[PDB]
């Protein structure tokens, strides 16, 4: 049930029915953590608040933000009544980046709105570009479509109905329609000369590093001593690592971002159609001009993630669900 239950009821008794309904599940899930530290939420450290929220296994930044606000209210009450050892509301000190650290460990995919919010906190165009380009499906075997991507293909796409010409090292050319935002971000990435470490929060030392000069959207650091050619596989991984390190998240990989793109498209079709079935999966293959052995085999793989349960989970708010 509840740790420090007497005091909890005291607070619960002050609330509306709706609020009670919201709060009671939180205190019940909290209980295991509270009894682990042998103290109440109102005496939790910041780190303990973030661990707490994660234990609720929430899937979207939207829901984490609402949970945090509910808890901030309980903490102000505990302060007013001097139950709290501490004089200040530790939930209110949680930063925007730290909200990501509250995301549950079941989380595998990012919504479109989380993509946008993440992009807006990332200072390096190398970071923004790789995140968005992957989401929009610029990938290929060993990321060869992304690593061979040039300014010229980007410029050409802007004047060709936003249709990119992509080069894979295994198979041939492929046409992919992307967004204007994707293309403008890529164009900027392809001229970036510097890259700031720890996403512009580097501690003393060397805060920036030089990037190689070339026409590629993805660029090696000068220090890597690789020359002016295409970056390798590891550069994509290194850039995703830096994004992940800033947000302190553990689910973000190149394949996860790619799939997130497909999942967004599924959401859009599901909102209009009301079902996710094989016909939707086929439409997604066509919309991303998906690189496949066969389409039926591809449709089969997609059942793991392109389905109504994953869509209802990640896009509950956008769908108007509880």
């Amino acid at each position: 049930s509840m740790f420090n239950s007497e005091i909890k009821e005291k607070y619960l008794d002050t609330l509306s029915e709706g609020m009670v309904m919201q709060m009671r599940p939180i205190f019940a899930k909290a209980e295991i953590t509270e009894t682990l530290y042998n103290k109440d939420i109102y005496d939790f450290t910041s780190m303990q608040i973030l661990e707490l929220i994660r234990s609720f296994d929430q899937t979207t930044i939207g829901s984490v933000r609402r949970t945090l606000a509910l808890l901030s209210l309980y903490i102000d009450w505990a302060i007013s009544y001097k139950l709290s050892k501490g004089l200040t509301n530790l939930a209110r000190t949680i930063s925007e980046e730290e909200l990501y650290e509250c995301l549950g460990d079941k989380k595998l995919y990012i919504t479109y709105s989380e993509l946008e919010e993440m992009e807006n906190q990332l200072v390096n165009y190398q970071s923004k570009a790789v995140l968005r380009l992957l989401f929009e499906g610029v990938s290929g075997l060993a990321h060869s479509e992304l690593l061979s991507l040039t300014k010229k293909q980007v410029e050409d796409a802007m004047l060709n109905g936003n249709v990119l010409t992509l080069y894979d090292s295994k198979h041939g050319e492929r046409k992919l329609k992307v967004s204007s935002e994707c293309l403008v971000i890529a164009l900027n990435a392809a001229q970036e000369t510097k890259y700031k470490l720890k996403n512009g929060k580097a501690k003393g030392q060397t805060k920036e590093v030089f990037l190689v000069e070339n026409d590629y959207v993805v660029k090696t650091k000068r220090t890597s001593n690789k020359g002016d050619g295409q970056a390798s596989k590891f550069v994509i991984t290194n850039l995703i690592t830096d994004i992940s390190e800033f947000f302190k998240i553990n689910f973000l990989t190149p394949n996860t971002i790619v799939r997130s793109g497909h999942l967004y498209r599924a959401y859009q079709l599901y909102k209009e159609k009301g079902v996710i079935d094989n016909s939707v999966r086929y439409q997604i293959i066509d919309d991303f001009n998906l690189r496949v052995k066969s389409k039926y085999r591809a449709v089969y793989s997609m059942q793991d993630y392109i389905n109504e349960e994953e869509v209802n989970k990640y896009y509950a708010e956008e769908l108007g669900l509880k």
